[PDB]
């Protein structure tokens, strides 16, 4: 329960960067809790979103981008590696061509870059989860 939610951290990403998030759903999957991770272009919440990743636990995952204030083509996946009431480790890798999302060590989603990752200035993690760890690789 350390780390407040909504959690916001200034960040800079480039090919090779990795964002690791460790947390746990706050309620039963039956009640459809959500998890949202947004890579923003500015420090403010209303800024554009380079990568929007939203998990409706137990049902589906939606990905998109908000450019110049407007949402683009939504991408949806029914792949659901998350386990009810379980702590999860989510890792997002910045590859040259896209983001690769691993859930507990398994590749589960990818999203081709719509905007250069270098445009990212902030990452916000929120919705129905407790956050135990947040780390951006800066090597």
């Amino acid at each position: 329960s350390l780390l407040p939610v909504p959690y916001t951290e200034a960040a800079s990403l480039s090919t090779g960067s990795t964002v690791t998030i460790k947390g746990r759903p706050l309620v039963c999957f039956l009640n459809e809790p959500y998890l949202q991770v947004d890579f923003h272009t500015e420090m403010k919440e209303e800024s554009d979103i380079v990568f929007h990743f939203q998990v409706c636990f137990g049902r589906r995952v939606v990905m998109n981008s908000r450019e110049y204030g407007a949402w683009k083509q939504q991408v949806e996946s029914k792949n659901m590696p998350f386990q009810d009431g379980q702590e999860f480790e989510l890792s997002i890798s910045v590859l040259p061509d896209k983001y690769q999302v691993m859930v507990n060590g398994q590749s589960s989603y990818t999203f081709d870059h719509r905007i250069k990752p270098e445009a990212v200035k902030m990452v916000q993690v929120w919705r129905d989860i407790s956050l135990t760890k947040f780390n951006v690789s800066y090597l």
